[PDB]
């Protein structure tokens, strides 16, 4: 027995059976795993999300899983409902009237629809001379995606994740009520929510700070052979000033194994053949199994001085740094142009035909202090003598900038290392090997006693979870369960309560 606005839904073709339907909500760009839902909704209004909810709350017995697909991003089938109901949050934004995303009259937030994508998030920000502060380092995926995870990238060190960077959303809870909230209004739903695999509800609008945006932005790559001075400047060019930060408004890194040091230089689309001959000879000379390269920004605006300004602030932070003599390279582009820099990547590797293809991506959390540790067993260990696809990205956080209160789990330690490597199964049937990979590095971190959090993974037994948030924080994760998704339905694709 179906409530009337539930039956409207189908009555107006909004929920779908149909096996192109289900076919689109069934797999993801993991390309590992798939699961068909039973239908999937697409809403025109937050009031079909309301209705379908409600419906789940008050119909006793009833039997259907929901998964909220922003982008299907996920990597092991987090956006999935199996044999329950997807729903296609991209219909939200299909109307003209109302917008899904408003720069504020004061120019100090930005107000954006769940199901809308960062890269327009952008745009329309950039029109008003605004943008997000904290970013991820590509632009296709959904604010309701990365704010149910985390949202990472180079400027987290000073502004934090995308997470703490929200005043207030607007959530449907398991139960079907529309709440807003923040800090200071419905706190608790707000803080479960963030980094809260979406357990609790779904986000329909969330509220972005912003700041004013730069023009352009000064791209640097510093070069080393020894880890130790590596990471030493990475943490330096973070590190808070004796609250204030260093100039950089963006720092990341790079491992390059020797095995494909030439290629995977030339495939960065930062250096130069001539840049690729020089740095493959240093490595020679120093006998390198593997190459580091920091990734730095300073962003700047249109001022007539602004050049020369960056260039003296910029001739005065290398100055405090260890890198190779001479291994600094400089590129200078428009702030959009670096923002959406991992676009053109998406567009080459789709006309080859490896976007499209099975991604055992491994994104963890390592504690500081045992990151020397990792780089031995895993950069200069277990991959040396493979050959690898895609890039190994390391870089530090500073925790001052995460909220523990928040749902994300990131390590104790004041510094801990995002460290991202993106297998690519590119060769004909190279998966298994890769899945065993991550495992063998999973059990080496866990055989050495390295404290990690794992990110964008999916756990499939309860220890592991209880482990992934720790056992205070996991007793805190299922109250907010109890309260807010009681009946255990919400992105099951997670395997936390499904
Ligand atoms: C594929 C990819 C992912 C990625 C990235 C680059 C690529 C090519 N770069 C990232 C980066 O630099 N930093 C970062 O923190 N993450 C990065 N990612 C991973 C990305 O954040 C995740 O894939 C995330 O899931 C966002 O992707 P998407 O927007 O596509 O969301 P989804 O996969 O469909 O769903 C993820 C889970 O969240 C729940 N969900 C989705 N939308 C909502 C809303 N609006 N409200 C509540 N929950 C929501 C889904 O149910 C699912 O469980
Ligand atoms: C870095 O990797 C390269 C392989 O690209 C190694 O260079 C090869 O070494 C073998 C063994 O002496 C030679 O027979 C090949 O002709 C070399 N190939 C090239 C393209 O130069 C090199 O040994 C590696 N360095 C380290 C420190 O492992
Ligand atoms: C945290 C995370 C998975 C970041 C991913 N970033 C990227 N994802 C895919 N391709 C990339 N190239 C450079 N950076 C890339
Ligand atoms: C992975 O993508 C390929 C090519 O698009 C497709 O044939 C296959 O169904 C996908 N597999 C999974 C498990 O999603
Ligand atoms: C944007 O503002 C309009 C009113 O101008 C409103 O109807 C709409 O709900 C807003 N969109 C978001 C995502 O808050
Ligand atoms: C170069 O480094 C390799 C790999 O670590 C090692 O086998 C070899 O002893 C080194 N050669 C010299 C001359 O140090």
């Amino acid at each position: 027995p179906w409530p009337a606005s539930l039956a409207a839904l189908a009555l107006d073709g909004k929920l779908r059976t149909d096996s192109n339907a289900t076919a689109a909500a069934s797999t993801d760009f993991g390309n590992i795993t798939s699961a068909l839902p039973a239908a999937v909704l697409y809403p025109s209004s937050t009031a079909d999300l309301v209705a379908l909810l409600s419906a789940a709350n008050s119909t006793p017995g009833w039997p259907y899983t929901i998964a909220f697909r922003g982008r299907g991003h996920s990597l092991m089938g987090q956006a999935f409902a199996p044999g329950g109901v997807v729903v296609n949050m991209a219909s939200l934004g299909d109307a003209a009237a109302p917008p899904r995303i408003n720069v504020s009259a004061d120019g100090r937030y930005v107000d954006a629809g769940g199901e809308q994508v960062w890269i327009d998030v952008l745009r329309a920000s950039l029109a008003r001379g605004v943008a997000p502060r904290s970013w991820t380092e590509y632009l296709y995926l959904t604010v309701g995606g990365t704010l149910s995870n985390a949202g990472i990238s180079g400027q987290a060190f000073r502004h934090g994740p995308q997470i703490s960077n929200v005043l207030e959303m607007d959530v449907i809870t398991g139960h079907g009520e529309m709440v807003t909230c923040s800090k200071q209004l419905n706190a608790d739903l707000f803080d479960a929510v963030l980094g809260g695999l979406g357990q609790f509800g779904v986000i329909t609008r969330a509220r972005i700070a912003v700041e004013p945006a730069p023009a352009r932005a000064r791209w640097v790559r510093l070069v080393y052979t020894d880890f130790a001075a590596f990471s030493a400047d990475q943490e330096r060019l973070t590190a808070p000033r004796p609250a204030s930060f260093g100039p950089m408004s963006y720092v990341e890194g790079s491992v390059f194994v020797n095995q494909s040091l030439a290629t995977d230089l030339a495939n960065t689309g930062f250096f130069t053949d001539a840049d690729v001959a020089r740095i493959v000879a240093l490595a020679g000379e120093r006998n390198a199994t593997t190459v580091y390269s920091i990734e730095a920004t300073l962003n700047y605006d249109n001022a007539t001085a602004a050049a020369a300004a960056v260039d003296q602030e910029l001739a005065s932070v290398l100055g405090t740094l260890s890198y190779v003599e001479g291994f600094a390279f400089q590129r200078d582009v428009a702030y959009a142009a670096f923002l959406d820099r991992v676009h053109g990547e998406e567009v080459a590797l789709n006309k080859l035909g490896l976007w499209r293809v099975p991604h055992p991506w491994l994104n963890m959390f390592v504690p500081r202090s045992r990151i020397a540790d990792f780089d031995r067993g895993v950069f200069k260990g277990i991959l040396q003598g493979t050959d690898i696809v895609g890039p190994l990205i390391v870089y530090p956080l500073n925790k001052s900038m995460w909220d523990d209160g928040m749902s994300a789990a990131t390590p104790s330690e004041d510094v801990f290392y995002a460290v991202s490597l993106l297998f690519s199964s590119v060769a004909p049937n190279d998966l298994a090997r890769l899945q065993e990979q991550n495992r063998r590095i999973l059990r080496f971190c866990d055989l050495a006693g390295i404290q990690y959090k794992t990110y964008l993974a999916r756990h499939t037994d309860r220890s592991d979870w209880v482990r992934h948030f720790g056992a205070a924080k996991w007793n805190r994760f299922v109250e907010m369960k109890n309260k807010y998704d009681p009946k255990r339905l919400l992105s099951p694709g997670q395997d936390i309560f499904n």
